[PDB]
């Protein structure tokens, strides 16, 4: 039960940060055509260990499990 509908120029923090990750990862998935995505965006390195390790804990909680954000 819980929307936004507020922007911002840049970034909104946890939120839009773990939105971009889940998103572009998303994307890796589409793109790849694979599955995986935080270690592949990471391996990449698009979005570094910093808030990708943070997005790691935000869906496995740092189980280290793949998929984790894309299909």
């Amino acid at each position: 039960n819980l929307t936004k509908q507020k922007e911002a120029v840049n970034d909104k923090g946890k939120a839009a940060v773990v939105k971009v990750v889940e998103s572009q990862a998303e994307l890796y998935s589409l793109e790849k055509n694979e599955d995986a995505s935080l270690r592949k965006l990471q391996a990449d390195g698009r979005i570094t260990e910093e808030q990708a390790k943070a997005y790691k804990e935000y869906h496995d909680k740092n189980g280290g499990a793949n998929r984790k954000v894309n299909d």
